[PDB]
């Protein structure tokens, strides 16, 4: 899904949280804090999902 390749995207506000996000380069997803406002669909709540869906 071109959801996948969507750049990490940390957004912006205050209420952050860990998530994770596929990386098409390294074929593997990485943690990221986002902040709570303006992210994209390529964020997901734990690392499992995240291979699940993009891997």
């Amino acid at each position: 899904t071109d959801i996948c390749k969507l750049p990490k995207d940390e957004g912006t506000c205050r209420d952050f949280i860990l998530k994770w996000y596929y990386d098409p380069n390294t074929k593997s997803c990485a943690r990221f804090w986002y902040g709570g406002c303006g992210g994209n669909e390529n964020k997901f709540g734990s690392q499992k999902e995240c291979e699940k869906v993009c891997a």
